[PDB]
């Protein structure tokens, strides 16, 4: 057995607009083919290149043969590489850049996953003439044409760190490599591969050449083991499989396609000619194909032969199956021959991975197609004699009682074989519907955004498969670009409904979030507001619809209970009795299992706060979620004070000044009996707290001269004199709480830095009450010192203006997000995800995944590059 | 860790006439340079090439570099390349078919060995753009300059049949063909791999695109790790190793310079910059070596760097050592450091063997070499304290304490990386020595008997030794001569002879055959071949002979008073060559025992052919008969000849048989025609009143009859005479199934063993021996070589004659065996080289027991330009 590898995803470029493996089953399936003229659009001087008469120096007999449809497009702002260096490269590379991104997609990989892992690369490569003629301080011009960069550019652009080695063994170049590839797995060297080859031609040369030799078939057509062998017809391909050892697969949960079960190189040495085939080397490197996995040659189906169509090297292939695999036999289980030559011509470096292709394919759809160009074989073998026969028309090929299995083989003119055997895979709608889904798309650019909504719009709207999974597909198995959009949908005609507004430029559009962002990540703030943000909704429907949200309003129930006989729970549900919150001794602790609560929300999926901060009691609720105090310590904090703050009803209160720290202040000085400055959050946005008489005088007092007061509904003077009155009960009802190291950076807005969590006294929370709150300069401080990403937990966003304020000014922060979490006449499960998403599309990383439970990956469309025309005179 | 993979074998091609392993020594040692200016012979415009201003499209503002001495170079003919295939080979695939055939040869093996094995190719190569305008219906222009028919052809012209890969990675493909190689023989693949990279610069394409970059330093000179380091200094370079995994090498008996310990490749992946090198990388990379292999950093003396003399790469790349090799360290053992670079340049694809040959030279010689261009080191490193020590000067680094071992890394600009470890190897005559020569044209054999004339007169030489490995460890071509020698000062003269294009003396013998091998027959004369002395030297010298000797004088002690070894060495008192009751089982033994001879040397015959008495011996080497058997009949039939005597004669008409018979009529007292040996040569017998009628008849028509010294007439009617007591004395032998082809000359047609009874021996002493067309039969199924086993050749022109008047043999080679003043063990063996030299092969290791075998120069190729225009 041992560790047998994976072919665990495909890839290709072929002739004829077959741009992916699906579309090469539908040409192998219709028994079609895809010879064109030659083409009209790579410079070349046509009128002077065809010439009927072979001796003819400098021209080609064949004006037929398999071409890219655009071999010159390429994505260059995707791949990271200048109009410049683009225009120099080989059109090898840049459709390896192109075919591997679609490779690793395929296999349902976010490709950024890769990145620093020892994925390695393999690859069959030679030079066609696109560097010669015309003549870089970048040096552009080698290393655009390089063998040898073709599979470094892979890996460096991609972050792979496997080797990375291209091969020349020429028509068998794709087979070494798998071989190489192989190895590389099988000890650890490399944990997945990449393996192919590429081969597209800038000049004629290979038809001017050949010519000159009456090598190519006149017709251009490559009729593999029939009457007519003619000669080679020459094609273009760039093609790839990614390969991991089974067992990895499995641990990972790929899907495999199909197992490379053995395979083997040889050499045939003393041939009659450097040219030549040899069909004792032939039999042999088979021979040891089938020796290198504990295979007899009864055990294989069919294969795919290198078939060339070449009049002199069909027969030798033949005969060397028919003395192999041909020798034993049932006259009822003959070896099935074919060749994609066939189909799609011979796409040299191309050639042997092409073979796989096939065979993959053929295994994962259940039957055999049809070689071409076979009305009658060959008369140079004798076939109804002995049990190897052409595949004439396709065959049944199905998992059944007896394995399935099939060869590749591929052979060079530098007389280097090679003899792959492939296995079928071993053998393999977990509930959905009702429930919102986030559906998120990115892309490099705009128009790349645009075309990447608009795919997936039409993928949902094809009612075959469905919502969910296409949620988990966009978000564990692609890369995250820095255009991305995000759609909160629950109904499939929603989310399309969505895509579409996307795909439109047309913008907004509620549910639909759109954003741009350069870090792919951020440093993350959670800010706990104070008492103001408090609907009679609140968190209603989060209780019914998310158990790790209930999970803490439960917690916080159990363990205020022997501190009061109301229950949270009830509160938020508005059952009848249930405390209404008028009462700032019901408030300030519902707040607080609410705002911790929704904390909890956010890490489920993922999200930690790298720092917080809270607003006057609020800072009991950051507290607790830096973990620097027990549920049971933040509750018996909360509880106790607002508790006095209800006896001190009537006694004081607050007010909203639209005006900055020091004219307030000019203003307050024929005052004592109100020295606020309880709260500074902004330049326009003071709070002013002390006697009512003090507070009506001075408030009025400024309704002439304009300046705006707006009366905040409290009962009381907090952060003020007014409080010094219940210290004792305060610091007697709570002392010896036991606070602790805090696990994530708690700055103080009292004492306006970071702190470290067993400075949390009950004295601290003390001045905490006693004291003016300094939110704007905390923030301010975060924004000055790299924090990025400021997160409102709240049931309704009261200090998002504030935050974008203080921000906006401070150094080097035009960079920065800023959200809240539940709204008014929106919280609920899907105003969450809302937020998330406006909180993931300007950077945040959120786990999607954790939104799906249950839910499959549906396999999705590969990235839409938006190519330009780039090619040398 | 247990059998790696030894490195048995080297060979390179590098600038400044650096064409040898032991040449890169000599630059290594003397810490030499090979800088040169461009070459005027490549078809390049020089004047138009060089400018200063890096800025100038289309130019270099260096002028200096790497290159080849002889790069356009070649010898086809003797890889059967056509002169027009040849022009239109990239120069880089000819160096590597001479340099690989060089390697072999290196190795202590005949490259024609490999034929049919599964030898593994594994290069680096790439196209620089040989024939992309000059502006050939053979392909020989497409498959002239294919990257992956520079390693193919490597398999096509010497018969291999392991995986041969072309491996582009850039600067880094020599290693990582290297660790392809070592998985292919640790998993038994390939038996054993050529390893290696070839670069020769076809156009200035490197130097104008490096130019327009400021890559190049300025200078040229490839300042690794130094305070002034400038940029890349390209050089052409073709260098390969041999390896095998140990276990193989100890079977063969092949010597191990190094071993492979260790081995790791990787990529820089998403770095600073497509081309540009990765520290971290380099860091990883050190660590999957040293722990594939079960080594720490601490178990290693050296590094081979990358060392390219970049000012960004040198720091990282010494960063990198400084922060795996040096961290921990003794103060005191700390990893030395340095790059082939300094000394001769990046040769590119082939820079990692290269630097892998330098690191086993070191192993073999006991020191590390300095590293140039360090007068000040460079400063953005921190060599100040700990791990990392510039080899400023040569250093001892000899066998004893610690295992010796040193890295090679290289770095591709394509980001794959590659670090290696390399740990060392683990723990006369006075007698004829045979020197065989042979070449693929004359021009050529003359070459190397001339380059083998110099290796003999080096104080020191070793004859014996030159021997055991032209004879074991060399080709064997079509064009072949040989010196039979005892002495160095022989030796020389006879090679120089060769060498000087014509002339011998007795030591030295030329020939030329299409064969490499004969079907050979053995053939057993007669009476007439006798000399006193005959077996003597020859005795004392080869026991093979002595104990046949010996053999036989067991079997025919019961029958006679006298010993054989007694009458070769003419013991006093003894018997002595005058007569038959001697003469024929002596020559009996000697032929017999000279079978045994050429047999001990390989030489089996195909067939045995006998003249009348001489079918005995035949019959006995062939197997049909026992010694005991034989013996009986050759003393058996001498004893009755003795009671013959004066009772008739034999002599020779040098006349046609047809007109001898009808000369015969008037006498059948002579129904002699007692043997038919040619054209002209016929044996008369009978009643000597008869035979001198019939001679005075002869004389008188001017027909030449002399007679034969003897004294009784085989052959002849007075021999039915004694039939009877014939019958009576020598029944009861056994004849017996025999091994060998008997081609009777009494009956004439192969016989088959169980046949040579009694009666047929008396057949054999009657009727008339037909010798020519024995021998013109044979020669006409295809035989090819005829051996006369005798100890003065009595047959030989007979042979000779009777082979030219045969369709098939232009080409047939006749050697006897002894001569009369020529016994001894050294005329045997120039007569094996004379048989030799014409396609006969001879296990020639047989002559030189426990001598050991001499590294010898390689073949000297006779080149001529190749160059596309
Ligand atoms: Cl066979
Ligand atoms: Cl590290």
């Amino acid at each position: 057995e041992s560790d047998p590898i994976a072919i665990v995803s495909m890839a290709c470029r072929l002739p004829g607009g077959v741009n992916t493996p699906q579309r090469l089953w539908e040409l192998l399936r219709e028994g079609g083919e895809t010879l064109s003229g030659f083409p009209t659009d790579r410079g070349w001087d046509l009128a002077r290149l065809h010439h009927p008469d072979p001796d003819n120096p400098g021209t080609s007999y064949v004006d037929k043969g398999g071409f890219l449809d655009d071999a010159a497009g390429f994505d260059a702002e995707f791949f990271g590489v200048s109009p410049r260096e683009a225009a120099a490269m080989d059109p090898q590379q840049r459709l390896l850049l192109e075919t591997s991104w679609e490779l690793v997609e395929n296999a349902g990989i976010d490709p950024h996953s890769l990145r620093g892992t020892a994925t390695g690369v393999f690859l069959g490569v030679a030079k066609f003439g696109y560097g010669e003629d015309t003549a870089d301080v970048e040096g552009y011009s080698v290393t655009g044409v390089a063998p040898a960069v073709a599979s470094g550019r892979i890996s460096y652009t991609m972050g792979l760190e496997g080797p990375s080695i291209s091969v020349d063994t020429a028509c068998s170049s794709s087979l070494v490599a798998l071989h190489l590839a192989v190895e590389s797995l099988r000890k650890g060297e490399s944990s997945m591969a990449v393996v192919g080859g590429a081969a597209v031609m800038a000049t004629p040369g290979v038809f001017v050449d050949f010519s000159r030799q009456r090598a190519l078939a006149a017709d251009g057509r490559s009729k593999a083991f029939g009457a007519g062998a003619d000669g080679f017809g020459f094609s273009e391909g760039v093609t790839l499989v990614l390969l991991e050892r089974l067992s990895e697969a499995r641990r990972n949960g790929h899907e495999v396609l199909a197992v490379v079960r053995g395979s083997a190189l040889n050499q045939d040495g003393a041939s009659n000619g450097l040219s030549a085939p040899s069909g004792p080397a032939q039999r042999r490197v088979i021979r040891q194909a089938l020796e290198s996995c504990g295979l007899e040659p009864g055990d294989v189906d069919a294969v795919e032969a290198h078939g060339t169509g070449t009049a002199l090297g069909d027969p030798i292939e033949a005969n060397a199956l028919l003395d192999t695999y041909g020798r034993d036999r049932d006259a009822d289980r003959p070896l099935w021959l074919g060749s994609v030559k066939s189909n799609i011509g011979h796409t040299q470096a191309a050639a042997g991975v092409t073979g796989l292709l096939k065979v993959v394919l053929a295994l994962r759809n259940g039957e055999l197609p049809a070689t071409l160009h076979v009305e009658e074989p060959t008369p140079h073998v004798d076939w109804s004699s002995g049990g190897v026969a052409l595949l004439a028309g396709n065959q049944p090929w199905r998992r059944g009682e007896r394995t399935r299995r099939a060869a590749v083989s591929a052979f060079g003119i530098s007389g280097t074989n090679a003899h792959v055997i492939v296995e079928e895979a071993p053998e393999r709608t977990t509930a959905h519907d009702g429930r919102p889904v986030p559906l998120v798309v990115s892309a490099r650019s705009t128009a790349a955004l645009r075309a990447q909504a608009a795919q997936i719009a039409e993928l949902l709207e094809r009612p075959d498969a469905d919502l969910a999974g296409v949620g988990l597909g966009l978000a564990t198995t692609r890369a995250r670009h820095e255009h991305r959009a995000a759609v909160v949908a629950s109904t499939r005609e929603e989310a399309v409904r969505g895509l579409r507004e996307i795909a439109a430029g047309a913008a907004t559009a509620d549910a639909v979030v759109e954003g741009v962002t350069e870090v792919d990540g951020r440093n993350v703030v959670f800010l706990f507001p104070g008492q103001g943000s408090q609907w009679a909704g609140m968190g209603a429907e989060l209780l019914s619809s998310s158990p790790v949200f209930a999970g803490k309003i439960r917690a916080c129930d159990e363990s205020m209970a022997p501190m009061q006989d109301w229950k949270v729970s009830d509160v938020l549900r508005q059952a009848p009795g249930a405390p209404g919150l008028d009462r700032v001794d019901v408030v300030q602790p519902v707040l607080f299992a609410v705002m911790v609560s929704l904390a909890e929300l956010w890490r489920s999926y993922g999200v930690e706060p790298a720092a917080v901060v809270g607003h006057s009691q609020g800072e009991i609720a950051a507290a607790h979620v830096a973990g620097a105090l027990t549920l049971e310590d933040a509750a018996k904090l909360v509880v106790g004070r607002s508790r006095l703050m209800r006896s001190l009803s009537g006694e004081g209160g607050m007010a909203a000044v639209a005006l900055g720290e020091a004219a307030v202040r000019e203003r307050l000085r024929p005052w004592q009996d109100r020295l606020s400055v309880a709260a500074v959050n902004g330049p326009r946005s003071v709070v002013v707290s002390g006697e009512p008489g003090a507070l009506r005088a001075f408030s009025e007092d400024c309704a002439a001269e304009g300046i705006r007061v707006r009366d905040i509904d409290v009962d009381y003077a907090s952060h003020s004199p007014q409080i010094e009155r219940v210290r004792e009960e305060l610091l007697e009802t709570t002392g010896d709480i036991a606070p602790r190291p805090a696990r994530v950076t708690f700055h103080s807005t009292v004492e306006s830095r970071s702190m470290d969590g067993t400075e949390l006294d009950a004295r601290y929370w003390y001045r905490n009450l006693r004291e003016t709150v300094r939110f704007a300069d905390a923030v301010t401080r975060l924004a000055e010192s790299g924090y990025d990403a400021f997160i409102e937990v709240s049931p309704h966003p009261v200090v998002v203006q504030a935050v974008e304020e203080a921000v906006e000014e401070a150094d080097g922060a035009e960079d920065a997000v800023v959200v809240g979490s539940l709204h008014r006449d929106g919280g609920d499960l899907s105003a969450f995800l809302r937020s998330m998403a406006t909180a993931h599309v300007s950077g945040v990383d959120i786990r999607w995944d954790v939104a799906l439970p249950g839910a499959a990956p549906f396999a999705l469309p590969t990235y839409p590059f938006q190519r330009k025309r780039y090619w040398l005179q």
